[PDB]
C-alpha cells in the first residue's frame, strides 16, 4: 500500500506538526512575505530532510506516499511552504525538471529547489474565456536571437511576493503550417525584465492572500527574452500545461482532505461547547446528521484521492487523466459543503476572523475554478467514460 | 392585488432608481472599494445625502412604515424588491436595517417621551441606531439563554454584559442602541434604550463576514456593557417583555430582508446572463453550454417561487399583523437566502475567476445571503418552528 | 382573486368530495374500465351541475378558479372522473373546442362532453426521440377523398378502455414546399378503424394502470379515413399540440398539489403513531424538517400554479407559455421528494398497497416525462429568459 | 490488495457470467415478466438449476462464506460487485439473500445439531430460509420494540405474533425460519428456528413494492404466528442475545448488497450510455446535450466512490471482523443505496417514457435501490450511529 519510507517520512512529519509548525499558528495567524518564524521553520526542516517531498525523484517517495503527507501539511495554511511543498511553485518545478534544459535548471529549477526564490504560472487573460486554453491570445513573436511578449495575464498567484523572480507564461505562437492545437507555446520571462508590469491584487471575497501573496494582474508590454528561454519546444503549450496541472490538480485535492479534516473537528468541539434548546448542540439530530454526512464524505474522497494517486505511480500523470479529473471536480465540492456546515453550527462565529472556516471556504470555492473549473472536468469525463464505454462493447 | 398609491410610489421609486441612484452606484462603489477593511471609515460620501435630501422632497422616505407612507405591506414589498438591486438604495429612502427595526419597537411600544426623543430623530435620518441582543459567550439563537445583566435601583437601571454582531454601532451617527438583556424575577427578559455616550460603553472591535468589514453601512461590532447607569425610563413597555418585542421588531425584519434578496437575485441573474453572452468558450456563446443554460432557467424558476412566497407573507402581515403571520413569515425566511445564495453561486462560477473578484458585486452579493440564513435567526431554528406549527395545524384539522 | 362563482363551486366540490367521493375511495380501491360507483357517482355530479369545469366555456369558470378546484381532485385517483375533468379527455376536447370543424364537434366533441367515449392522445413513437416533435415519422399522405396513415405509436394512455372510440393522431404530411416545422398534421382516427391494432400495454414501475386504463402501443396499419378527418389545416401539427398540451400541462400540476397535500396528511398520522427510540417520529428532529421543508414547497408550487393560472386567464395559453414551462418543471419534481419522504416515514409500509404513497410516486416520476421532458422545458425558459433579458436592455 | 486465489476465481466468475449466465438473461427475464403478480408461481425455471448444477461442478459455490470459500471479504467484494449485474446471477452461486445471513447465523452461532439439520441442507440448495424480524405494529428499526411473544414451559417454546416483510417465504423450498421475539426476563430478545410446516404457521399475504410482487425470488410476506409450539433445542445461542445475532448477520448482510448495488449501477450506467448514442434530439446525439454528458460523469464519479467504501468496508472486516468493522459497514449502508438510486433515476430519465416500462430494467432496479434505504436498516438509524460514534472517536483523539 504505503511504502516503509513513505510510513516513517509521514510519522516524522505529524510529530514536527503537532511540535514545531501547529504551536507557531497562533503567531503566524495573529506586505507580500512571511514572518521570520516561517524562515527558521523551512530551516529546521531541511535540516531533518523534510523538504521537497512533492517530487518522487528528489523525495524518494511515491504519490501514494505523498498524498498522505500533502493530506497532513492541509490542516494548516503555512504548512506546505514550511516543506517546500506550496503552489504554484510545485507545479513550476515540475515543469522545469520535467521539460527544462540543462542551463534552464542550473538557473530556474536550482534555486527554486532551495527556496532562494518563488515563482508564478501566467496562463489566465481577463480579456478571453481561458477555460478554454486555445483562446489564449497573449502573443509570443520571433526575431532571430530572442521572444517578444505582447499581452495581458490575471490572477498570477506568488506575483506580489519580492523573492518572486520567475514567471512561466503561456501565450500563442502563430505559425500557419501547424494546426490550431499546436499554435501555443511556454516561456521563461525573469519578473524584472523591462516591460513587466505588475498592475493590482486581486480579492478572494475581499481577502486578498498576502501571506502566499497574493494574486495579479500582470502586463507583458515587448518584453524580450532569450529564444533560450522557451520550455521545450514551439507547439508544445497545451502539453507542458497538461504536464504541470496534472499534479497541480491532485496536490490541491489532497490538501483539501486536511482542510476537511480541521473542518470536522471544529465543528464537533463547538457543536459540544454550546447548549441550546435544554440541549448540546450536537443532540440536535440535523447537527448529528452533519457531522455523519461530513465523515461519509472524507472518507469518499480521501480513498478517491488515494486511486488517483496510485493510477499516477503506476500509469504517470498522462495515463491517470480520467481519475484525476474524477478528484478535481469530487474534492472541493464537497468539502466546500463541510465547511458551510461547519460555518452554520458555529453561528455568527462562522463569518468571523475568530475561526479559520471562512478562510477554508474561500479556498474550497476557489478550487472549483482554479485548475479548471468543475464543469469543463466534467465534459472530460463525459468524454472519456463513453470511450471506454464503446471499447468494453469491441 | 397591489393598492392605487402603491402603484404610484413604486412608479416613482423605478423612476428615481434609474435616474438617480443607479448612476450614482459607479463612484459610490469607487467609495466602498478604497475603504473596505478601514481601520477608521465608518461612514457614507455626501452623494449619499444629496441624495437622501432630493427623495425627502419627492415624499419618498420611510416607505417600509405604513402608518407614515400609507402603503400596504403587499405594497412595500414591490418596491423594497426594486431597493435590493443596489447596495445603497435602501438607504436613500430611509429604509435600511437595523434602523426600520428600531424604529417599529419605538413606533409600536415606545413612551410618548421615548417617541418624541428617538423616533423623531430617526425618523429625519439625523441618527442612527444598533440592535444589541447576540451574545459571544452562549447560544444566542435560543434567545432565553441570553445573560446580559440588567437590575434595577430605584431611578435606574444598571447593566453589565458582552454583545456582538451589533450592526452599524461604528457609524459616528449611531448614537442609540435597543438592549436585551435579563431582568432577574418571579415568577426574564427586557428591552431598554440605551444611548451610546453612556459612561461604561465601550466598543472594542469590528467583525469581518469572509474578510468583508461592511464599512459602508459600517459595520459590525462587539460592544461591551461595563457598569452603565441609564433611567428607569428608558425601558421599553414593561420589564419581562423582552422576547415579546423583539419578536414584535424582527417580524418584519425577517420580511424586508426577504423582499431586498429578490431584487439581489434578479440583479445576479442579469449578470449571469450579460456574461454568459460576452463568452466564447470551446467555439459556442455560454449560453449554449446547455449546462449553463439550465442554471439559468433553474434561476428564473426560483426568483417566481420566492417572489410570490414574500407576497403570500406581506398580504399576511396585512390581514393578520405580524403576530398572526409567524408562519408565513418563517417560511419565507427559509425559503429566500439559501435559494438566492445558490443564484449568487452560479453566477459566480459564470464569471470564472471574476465573479470573486472585485470587479463584479457577486462575492459581496454572496457574502450577503450567506449572513441571512443566519441573521434574524438560523434556518434550523425557523424550520422547527415551521414544524411545529404544521402539527398543530394538522391536529386542528382532523 | 377568486371569482364568485369560483368560490361557490368550490365549496360544491368539497361538500360533494367529503360526502360523495372520498366515503366510496374504500371500495373503489378494494379489465380496463370502471366499477358502477363511478357511473352512478358521474350521474349525481351532473344533476349538480359539476361537470366538465376545467372549460371555460362550459363551467364559466376562469383558470384561477379551476386551479383550486382542481386541486381538491388531486387528493383522490378517481375524483377528476366523477366530474369528467380526465386526461388524457380534456386535452382532447379543447382540441376539438378550439380547432375542431362543425361537424368535427358534433360527432366527438358532444359525446366526449357527455362521458358518453373516450379518447386517447397518440404523439409519441417508440423508435424516435419523441420529446422533439420534429423527428416524428408516423406517415400521412393524401388521395383525393382520403387520408392512409401507416405508423408506430405508444404510451397511448387509456386505449384499453372499452368507451376508448377516437383517436387524435400526430402524423407526418411530407410536403416539399412547406419548410421543416410545417410537416405535420392532427387527424381524427376512429378506433374501429381497419388497420388499427392494438399491440400491447406498457407498465410503469409495474403497474398498467388499469383503471384509468392503460397506457398502449398502437400500431397504424394502412388506416383510411376521410378528409375532413384533419384538424383545421396542413401542417398545424405542432400548433394544435402546443393549443392543447397548454392546458394538459397545467391541469397535472394542479392536480399535483392536492396530491402533494395529501402525502404530508398521511406523512404527519404515520409520524405520530409511531414510536421509535423513546420518541414519537416527528420528535425525531430529520423527521421533523421533511415535514417543514414539505409544507414550503406546497406552498411555493401552489403559488406558482395560481401565477400560471393567472396568466392564461390574461394571456391565453400561447402567451402564458413561459409560465406554464416553470410549473411543469417545478411540481413533479418537488411533490416527488414529499412522497419520498412519505414513504421514508411510513418504513416498509411505503412502498407497500396498504398505502397510496407508493402509486403517487409513480404518478410523480412520470410527470417529468409526460407532456415533456424537465430538460426540454428547462431550456425553452433559458431560451425565453435571455430574449427577456436582451429586452430589458434596447 | 486481492488474494490469488481471490485474482482466479473472479476470473472464473466472469468466465461464467459472459459464457453461461447472461445468454441464459433473455429466457429468465420472459419467466419473470410473466409471471410478475402471479398468485400462485414463487419459484424458478429449471435453466436456474441447470445453471446452479454447471456452478457446483466448477467450485463456484457458497463463494460469500470464507470458511468455505477460503476467500477474502476483499476477494467477495469484487465478485459479489459481478454478480450484481444480474438479477439471477447471485442465486446461480448460491450467494442470495435472505439465505447467506441465515447461514452465517448457524455457521456462527448453531449448534452441532442445528447445523446437521439446516446449515447443511442450505449449503446445498436443497432448501431455502426466511429471516423473520420486522413486524407491522410497532416500528421495527427500533429492534427493543419487538412484542413477538416467545415462552417458555420445560422441554419447549411457543411462539405468538405477527410478522411482515419475510423474504422468500413465497418459495415451496422455504422449510425453515429465523425468527427474533422477545423472552421477557429480569435482569429481553432471542432467535429461534422454525420449520415452515409447524401446525400455527400461516402464511397470509404477499406485499409488493411500487406494484412487483418479486415472484422470482419470491416475494414478500406477512406470516402470524399463532400458538406454534417448537423444540427448546430450536433457540440459537442463548435466552437474551437476540439483538447480538441480528447485529452478526446484519452486518455481513448490509455489506453484500452494497456490493451487488456496485454492479447494479455500473450496468445502469452502461444502459445509459448506450441509450444516450442511440437517440438523436434536436439535431444532436443526447451525449451532446451538456447536461445529459455531466449525468454520465457524475455517475462515473459516484461508482468509484462507493466501489471504494465497499472495499474500504470489507477490508476492515477482514482485519477487524464484522463488529470491529460496525461504522464503515454504517458508512457504505448510508452512502450506497442512494447513490445508485439516483444513478438509476437519470438513466429513466435518459430513457423517456422507455425508462418506467417493461423494456427495460431500469424500473426494477430502481425498486431495488429505493427499499435498500429501508431493508436492513433505514438510512436515518445508520446516520445516528455514524454520528454517535464519530463522537466517541472524536473524544478520544482529544
Ligand atoms: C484564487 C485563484 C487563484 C488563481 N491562480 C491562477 C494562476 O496562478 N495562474 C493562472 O493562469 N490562472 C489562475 N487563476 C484563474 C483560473 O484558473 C481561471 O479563472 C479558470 O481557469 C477559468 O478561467 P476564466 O476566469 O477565464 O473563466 P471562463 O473561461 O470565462 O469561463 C467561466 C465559466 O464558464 C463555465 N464553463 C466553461 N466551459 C464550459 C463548458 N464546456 N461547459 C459548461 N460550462 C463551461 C464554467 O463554469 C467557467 O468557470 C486563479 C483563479 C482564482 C479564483
Ligand atoms: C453580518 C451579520 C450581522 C448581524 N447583526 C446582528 C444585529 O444587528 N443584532 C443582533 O442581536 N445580532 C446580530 N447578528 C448575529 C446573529 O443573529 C446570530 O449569530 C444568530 O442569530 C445566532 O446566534 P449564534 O452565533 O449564537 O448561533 P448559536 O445560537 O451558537 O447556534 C449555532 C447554530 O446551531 C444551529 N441550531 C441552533 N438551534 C438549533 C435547533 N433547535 N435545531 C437544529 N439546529 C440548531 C443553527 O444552525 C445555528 O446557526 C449578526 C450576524 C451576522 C453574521
Ligand atoms: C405514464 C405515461 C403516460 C404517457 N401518455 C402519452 C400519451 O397519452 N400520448 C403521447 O403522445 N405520449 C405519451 N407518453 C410518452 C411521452 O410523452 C414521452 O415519453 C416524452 O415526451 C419523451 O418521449 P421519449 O420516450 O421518446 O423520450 P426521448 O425523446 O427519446 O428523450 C429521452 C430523454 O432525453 C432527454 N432530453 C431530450 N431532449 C433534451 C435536451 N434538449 N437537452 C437535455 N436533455 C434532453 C430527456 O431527459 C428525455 O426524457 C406517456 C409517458 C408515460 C411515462
Ligand atoms: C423489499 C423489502 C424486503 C424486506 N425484507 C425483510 C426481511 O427479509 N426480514 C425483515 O425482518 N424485515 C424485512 N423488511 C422490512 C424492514 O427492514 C423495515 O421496514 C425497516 O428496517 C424499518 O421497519 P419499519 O417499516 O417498521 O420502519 P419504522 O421503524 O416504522 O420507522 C419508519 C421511518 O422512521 C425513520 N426513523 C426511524 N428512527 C429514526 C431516528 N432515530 N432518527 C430519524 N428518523 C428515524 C426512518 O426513516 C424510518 O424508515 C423488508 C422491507 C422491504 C421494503
Amino acid at each position: 500500500v504505503q511504502t516503509r519510507k513513505g510510513q516513517e517520512v509521514l510519522i516524522k512529519v505529524k510529530h514536527f506538526m503537532k511540535q514545531h509548525i501547529l504551536p507557531a499558528e497562533k503567531e503566524v495567524t495573529e506586505k507580500w512575505g512571511k514572518p521570520l518564524v516561517i524562515d527558521k521553520l523551512k530551516e529546521m526542516a531541511k535540516v531533518e530532510g523534510l523538504w521537497n517531498l512533492f517530487l518522487p525523484a528528489v523525495s524518494g517517495l511515491s504519490h501514494v506516499d505523498y498524498a498522505l503527507i500533502a493530506e497532513e501539511t492541509g490542516k494548516c495554511f503555512f504548512a506546505p511552504d514550511v516543506f517546500n511543498c506550496q503552489a504554484p511553485d510545485t507545479g513550476n518545478m515540475e515543469v522545469l525538471h520535467l521539460y527544462g534544459s540543462e542551463e534552464q535548471k542550473k538557473q530556474w529549477l536550482e534555486p527554486l529547489l532551495q527556496g532562494n526564490i518563488t515563482s508564478c504560472f501566467c496562463m489566465t487573460e481577463p480579456d478571453v474565456a481561458s477555460s478554454d486554453a486555445t483562446n489564449i491570445e497573449c502573443s509570443i513573436q520571433r526575431d532571430e536571437d530572442s521572444y517578444v511578449i505582447n499581452g495581458k495575464k490575471w490572477w498570477s498567484s506568488g506575483a506580489g511576493n519580492p523573492k518572486c523572480k520567475i514567471a512561466i507564461v503561456l501565450g500563442r505562437t502563430q505559425n500557419t503550417s501547424l494546426s490550431r492545437h499546436k499554435q501555443h507555446s511556454m516561456i521563461l520571462v525573469p519578473m524584472n525584465t523591462p516591460g513587466v508590469k505588475i498592475i493590482r491584487p486581486l480579492s478572494v471575497f475581499g481577502y486578498t492572500d498576502n501571506f502566499h501573496g497574493g494574486h495579479f494582474e500582470i502586463h507583458f508590454n515587448q518584453v524580450r527574452v532569450p529564444a533560450t528561454n522557451l520550455i521545450l519546444g514551439e507547439g508544445r503549450g497545451f502539453e507542458i500545461s497538461q504536464g504541470r496541472l496534472g499534479p497541480g490538480r491532485i496536490h490541491h485535492c489532497m490538501r483539501t482532505v486536511g482542510l476537511a479534516e480541521r473542518a470536522l473537528q471544529i465543528m464537533c468541539e463547538r457543536a459540544t461547547q454550546r447548549i441550546a434548546f435544554k440541549k448540546k448542540l450536537y443532540a440536535h439530530e440535523v447537527v448529528a446528521h452533519w457531522i455523519a454526512e461530513s465523515r461519509i464524505a472524507i472518507e469518499k474522497i480521501r480513498l478517491l484521492t488515494l486511486k488517483a494517486a496510485h493510477s499516477m505511480d503506476t500509469l504517470g500523470s498522462a495515463g491517470a487523466k480520467k481519475e484525476i479529473a474524477m478528484i478535481k471536480v469530487a474534492a472541493p465540492r464537497a468539502v466546500s459543503k463541510i465547511v458551510d456546515w461547519a460555518i452554520q453550527v458555529c453561528g455568527g462565529a462562522g463569518v468571523s476572523q475568530d475561526y479559520p472556516l471562512a478562510n477554508m471556504y474561500a479556498i474550497t470555492r476557489v478550487l472549483r475554478l482554479a485548475d479548471g473549473p468543475d464543469e469543463v472536468h466534467l465534459s472530460a469525463i463525459a468524454t472519456m467514460e463513453l470511450r471506454d464505454q464503446a471499447k468494453r462493447l469491441t
